[PDB]
């Protein structure tokens, strides 16, 4: 047995809260675990309109990374959009991350940039069902914020999770600022000396979506990680739908990658 | 007793937010009822930060607004948890016609007679200075402490002690500070009378293992139309005894149709 430090980064609309099942599992197993709210997510005091810059969004993670004690390594886990966050963290603090885990996460690299993975990720999300956008940047300008609808969540995201967790999400999802492609590319810059030097595992966790799986496959091909693992039966929120499996997978990764 | 579709309105306590009711919400939406769970000021995903709302009417406003916008002839079952007892009390005075039955789940239940002054001072003593709860002095040492912050140990020992462990984790990630409202503010915001507040039906739900003597005391000074019990509940009944709460709420809905 070795005590580990897991660090959990959520996706669009979400927060630290979505990890509650895993947090509990990690804690009562005697491991250390931090689950962070990004900008204007969960109980982060910023509203979405106050963080138009991607660095503002990534800020809770960056400052936490900068705050980590000397001889300490972590297991950095990023879910879906959470992948961009943990990528930037790897480039900036490679000497603090024992291994980075991309749970069906956006995983850009030199051969497939952040601009690419984001336009594609946002295609499945924008316009789907009862989702909606705001126009505080002007009614003739590109949409400002994106808001997850209850029906979108139920049918596209939590479609394989318990009904209480849908309810939980419904009372907690917060709007996401629609960061400009240019801003995201300027922000998430990756080298092979740094980001490339961090051990990296991808977790394919999707079901009943061939197009999404292809996107995850394409990302693994253009930016090959050290390992690829898999969790079957998962909807778009694995920490809700397949939590025991995910915790096992995360403990397994942690122990062998020391 | 035939099933009639009803609308439940759920109101949380200090540090919490609509999220705490997640299990109740799912169970009602499954049964064919309407349910709305609300964030009060600077609770859950409400935009206001606690320091931005030193007046009680601002803590209460999301409920008061919801109540006002309710269509003409619709009545509701209104559930106040603990601190949420004051909010539903205020709502009972302003909009008595709109509430078929008010339900006080271990709630602060002052009457026209026992002032909201006394009730808060008692509620404060068991929270303030308890274990790892800490206060903050944003307006300096000259003035009263500004916010109250619930500590993870206080949560583990006095609030969540009988709840599944994952619910404790959920809470550590979501609890928010609460502005320490002055009892002079609450006194003047919560003005209760026997004509209005008194006209609304009231049920109190005791949580056995929640103070067992203070909750007992409020019933003497302000008698509800009934008392009910849920055994083995901690301070968050909706977390520890959700099904018992859910069925009790159904049962309650019916007797006071
Ligand atoms: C930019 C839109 C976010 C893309 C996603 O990855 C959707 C999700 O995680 O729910
Ligand atoms: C002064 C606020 C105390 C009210 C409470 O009793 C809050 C709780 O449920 O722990």
């Amino acid at each position: 047995f070795v005590k580990k430090h897991f660090v959990l980064v959520h996706t669009a609309f979400h927060g630290a809260w979505c990890w509650y099942k895993i947090v509990a599992l990690m804690r009562s197993s005697g491991h250390n675990v931090t689950a962070l709210d990004l900008g204007a997510s969960g109980i982060n005091p910023k509203q979405a309109l106050q963080i138009p810059n991607f660095s503002d969004y990534l800020s809770p993670l960056m400052e936490f990374m900068a705050s980590l004690p000397a001889n300490e390594k972590i297991i950095l886990v990023g879910h879906a959009l959470g992948g961009l966050a943990i990528s930037k963290a790897m480039e900036t603090f490679p000497e603090k991350i024992s291994v980075a885990v991309f749970l069906s996460g956006l995983m850009p690299g030199p051969n497939i940039d952040a601009t690419t993975v984001c336009t594609k990720a946002g295609s499945a999300v924008l316009g789907q069902l009862d989702n909606c956008v705001t126009y505080e940047n002007g009614p003739t300008n590109p949409p400002t914020t994106l808001i997850a609808g209850p029906k979108f969540l139920a049918t596209n995201v939590y479609h394989l999770s318990p009904i209480e967790d849908l309810a939980l999400a419904t009372a907690l999802v917060r709007p996401l600022y629609l960061y400009l492609a240019e801003d995201i590319s300027k922000e998430v810059v990756l080298s092979s000396k740094r980001y490339g030097s961090v051990k990296r595992v991808f977790i394919v966790a999707t079901e009943n979506d061939a197009l999404k799986k292809e996107f995850l496959k394409l990302m693994i091909e253009k930016n090959p990680p050290d390992e690829v693992k898999e969790i079957e039966g998962s909807d778009a929120v694995t920490m809700m739908s397949k939590p025991q499996q995910l915790f096992t997978t995360l403990l397994s990764i942690a122990n062998k990658y020391k």
